[PDB]
């Protein structure tokens, strides 16, 4: 719901591997959908205003995720509020700017591990 277009990770298709541990390098943690076209890596961002996960999407491009060789396409990373505990939003949505501070720093060190 808040998207970072700007992170250049979608440029180019890259394997797997190299993904997958740059992301848990960086603290994300893969999310429980177990997929062989998708992989989601999230990072959790707690703050006073409440719980954000930042995400990057990866898909399956030739082969099969998680195979480490497999090639995927990353998509435009998307920062979320959790709204515990049934999803209702009362006071919309605003995001602190340390929380979007911290998901700028994060990506720009993911997009230059990866690379």
């Amino acid at each position: 719901s808040l998207k970072f277009p700007d992170t250049g990770l979608e440029e180019k298709e890259v394997a797997f591997s190299i993904v997958n541990h740059a992301a848990k390098s960086l603290g994300f943690i893969h999310v429980d959908q177990w997929d062989y076209e998708r992989v989601m890596f999230d990072y959790k961002i707690v703050h006073h205003e409440g719980t954000f996960y930042l995400r990057v999407p990866a898909y399956a491009v030739k082969g099969e995720i998680p195979r480490p060789s497999t090639i995927v396409q990353i998509m435009t990373p998307i920062l979320g509020k959790y709204y515990y505990p049934h999803g209702v939003e009362y006071e919309g949505e605003t995001f602190p700017q340390a929380v979007i501070d911290k998901c700028n720093n994060k990506l720009a060190l993911l997009a230059k591990t990866i690379k």
